[PDB]
């Protein structure tokens, strides 16, 4: 099984991921009287991942997250070399459905990218409740390596077989119920980049956190599985 | 085992699809206080197909839907011949549910099928939030072809056995926690008619979009999933 | 295995029917601005017996419902001897539910179980939505039918092993989100017994509508799947 | 497999649970017009134990909760000796996440957590709806029997294989869905302790009740099961 399919899988995979998980944030969240809010968006994140998960983690590992490929790494799971093409599909893929989304979001009139956010994540001042940079961090790393902690948990070579989507896309739609309000939810650079672009303004900005944060707790919890739980 | 209980079943399944994703909306997505809002015909939708795909996708496939069907052939999983047969058994079924459907919310002083759009799918004026025919066009085309992209993919041979129905219901549920708010949720021609028929007004207008786009999706996804994906 | 435990299992099972699908309609449904309406509650049903399922399915066959027995009698599941134990089992359960839940629903002020309805199901005057006798009877007669369409099809000697307890307490969540304006939602004669002892009054007055529909409804899944789908 | 391990495995599993379960509360329940509210939060709680039941169940068991270690000790299902070491690690990991926690839900003005509570369980006057503490103890004492019956029952030698932890985690979210406006849902002590510790009053005052109901509550499953329903 060639290799350029399972960069197409993991581009696929996050196009998926950001054309649902930011579509339902940006088109239906906050639908008058009827929307999803973020109850609705956390659930849509969990689900891309469910999906996919078992529609073609079956070829790639099904990762759709830099931070993912990069703890997977970390938890001796996931080989060096593989790493850097992953990282790229995986951005790639997301820009693809920001700007497909985003075209969808303008044809409805009201829509402003830079004053709505576009999803974009954000901290402190873009924090969607105003928390400070310092819960930011706290909430992104814990849930950051919890994340992965439950990935390599879930993919164990004991962990009955198969049901390891349904483990990961659920502990995602929770990561939304619990940290939406914080950092209008990420864990996945590939995910805060794809959108950013478009926002266009701080959340480019910002950006960089959520890269360095997410992937750092993606090897904290790589490691945590790896050294203290595994063998 | 004799094709007319595989027809059968794609009729129960797409009636008690028609039956449960468009009684949600109808019935309870906007009732006073309590309603369950998009959020909850999302889900709704889903479990219709979760359930369904489960109780007869071991007899005939669990279609449910004349995209997928069509899809399905496009990626070379089902034979030509017998797509016919399901798309009308499809058909029919989720006529017969609008009725019933119909007939049932009649009870309800209030009820007019013709004002309030009877669930029926629109894009532009019958946008349920005002989009353009083309943010229409684009996300019912990258939904119908992400959603048999992943039902190749959850169904493919290498893939975890069973757990099919899960990834599939699901995606829907995804998919109208996305698209409620463009189309009123689509991606079934079978569907969009069912109700249409009874609307009859500009639902039975827009009907064709609802057949051209989520088919040509579904062939979209068949043909990623085979030629790149597969093998 | 000896048929006292089956009964205490099938005992239990529908008491935790009606103790989580009955509390959360009475307690959470309506409370104060954090409730979980009318989707929680049709949540919490399919949970209880998706989680009861699980649970005990493995000793009775986890019916925790009079339709679901005598409806699994129709489609030639279940042997006619063993019918009334479990129906009593099954409704001797709810009874202890809906006490110690009265008894519960009664530590805050306020609490009236005649004035409030006590989750009872109703139709017409007493449908939670003003809906027909008849909306309610092709309400509860569809989702009966399709309840055990599903039960009967997702335990299928050829439908994957295990599954089952998703695909009918999922099945049920999806028929709470459909029925709850039309009946308060039921398909389950036990269940409406259990509270309409407690709310004394009109719900006790149409109770029977409750057992006979429903039952009926159970009849005609049974055979549509035993004749039609089946073998 | 060393002793160490299912300590850290059971260590992490709690403290999982109290940073989602307790986050959503503290974060994201209450959120301005698209806040998760009591829904989200039973969700997000099934979540946590769905999600590191798979992720840690096949190492340690998977308890993540006091009640459950002794419950299953009742049930003959855990050895005598080890559970002190379980109910220890389990509330020291519950801690963490409170403080962790309570530092993050500082990094947003208006944060009080003698005020607000910071999701500690209470009955009576600290019941979020008012409830007697005799209503209190029924609903603790019937849901923790309850959880066991289910957690006995999903993991008995019968019961399909794998799928314990979407029957758990599932149970604990309908218990939520139940039990929150009562005692702003527990049945876990060490999750009581552990923002117990940081509202630093009233929650310490009555954190008693939330050992002794949930356990006693835990030893009538465990026996209910063992006694009557196994073998
Ligand atoms: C190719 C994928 C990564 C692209 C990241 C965008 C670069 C981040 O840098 C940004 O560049 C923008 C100019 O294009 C400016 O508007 C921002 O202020 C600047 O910070
Ligand atoms: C594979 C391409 C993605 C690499 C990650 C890009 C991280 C962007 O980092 C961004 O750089 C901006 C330019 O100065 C800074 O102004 C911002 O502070 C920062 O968010
Ligand atoms: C994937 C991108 C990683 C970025 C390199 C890590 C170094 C962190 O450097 C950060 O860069 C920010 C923006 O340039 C500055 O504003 C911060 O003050 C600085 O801490
Ligand atoms: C048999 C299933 C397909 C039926 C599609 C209905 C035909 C669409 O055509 C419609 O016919 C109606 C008259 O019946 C008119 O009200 C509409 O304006 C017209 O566009
Ligand atoms: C198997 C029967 C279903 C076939 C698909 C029917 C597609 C209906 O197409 C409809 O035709 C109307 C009649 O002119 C047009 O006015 C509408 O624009 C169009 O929506
Ligand atoms: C399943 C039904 C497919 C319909 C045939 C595809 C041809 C698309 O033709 C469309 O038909 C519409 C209604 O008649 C016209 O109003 C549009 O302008 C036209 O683009
Ligand atoms: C034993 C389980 C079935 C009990 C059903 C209750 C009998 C229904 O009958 C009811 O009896 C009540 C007197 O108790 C009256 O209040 C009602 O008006 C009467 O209709
Ligand atoms: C195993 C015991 C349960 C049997 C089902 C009880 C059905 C109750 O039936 C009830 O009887 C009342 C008494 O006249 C009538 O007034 C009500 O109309 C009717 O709802
Ligand atoms: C499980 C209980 C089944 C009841 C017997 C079925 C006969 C239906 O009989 C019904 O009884 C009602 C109440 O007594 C009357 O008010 C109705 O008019 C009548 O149709
Ligand atoms: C080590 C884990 C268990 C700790 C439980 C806390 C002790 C409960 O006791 C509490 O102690 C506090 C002083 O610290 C006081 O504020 C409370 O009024 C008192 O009741
Ligand atoms: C392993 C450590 C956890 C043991 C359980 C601690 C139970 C705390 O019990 C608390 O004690 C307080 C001190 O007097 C009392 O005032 C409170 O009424 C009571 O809630
Ligand atoms: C895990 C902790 C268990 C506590 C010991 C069980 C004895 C119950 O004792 C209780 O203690 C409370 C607080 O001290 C008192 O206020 C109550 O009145 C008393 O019933």
């Amino acid at each position: 099984s060639h290799m350029f399919r399972k960069l197409a899988a993991e581009c696929f995979g996050t196009f998926w991921l950001v054309f649902g998980g930011c579509g339902s944030a940006v088109l239906a969240a906050g639908f008058p009287e009827l929307g999803i809010g973020f109850a609705g968006v956390a659930l849509a994140w969990g689900l891309t991942v469910l999906t996919m998960a078992f529609a073609v983690g079956h070829i790639s590992g099904g990762h759709f997250n830099p931070a993912v490929t990069i703890g997977l790494w970390a938890g001796g799971r996931f080989p060096a070399k593989e790493v850097v093409g992953y990282v790229i599909a995986q951005v790639v893929g997301g820009i693809v459905a920001a700007a497909l989304l985003y075209l969808i979001a303008s044809g409805k009139t009201g829509f402003d990218a830079a004053a709505s956010g576009f999803a974009s994540n954000g901290y402190g001042e873009h924090s969607p409740g105003g928390y400070s940079m310092l819960s930011a961090l706290v909430v992104e790393l814990v849930l950051s390596a919890g994340f992965l902690l439950v990935i390599h948990g879930a993919t164990d070579k004991f962990a009955p077989a198969g049901f390891a989507p349904i483990a990961i896309g659920l502990a995602l739609t929770l990561i939304g119920l619990i940290s939406i309000p914080v950092t209008n939810f990420s864990v996945n650079p590939a995910r805060s980049t794809a959108v950013a672009i478009f926002q266009g303004g701080w959340a480019l900005e910002q950006l960089w956190f959520f890269w360095v944060v997410p992937i750092v707790g993606g090897i904290i919890g790589g490691l945590i599985y790896r050294t203290l739980l595994e063998k």
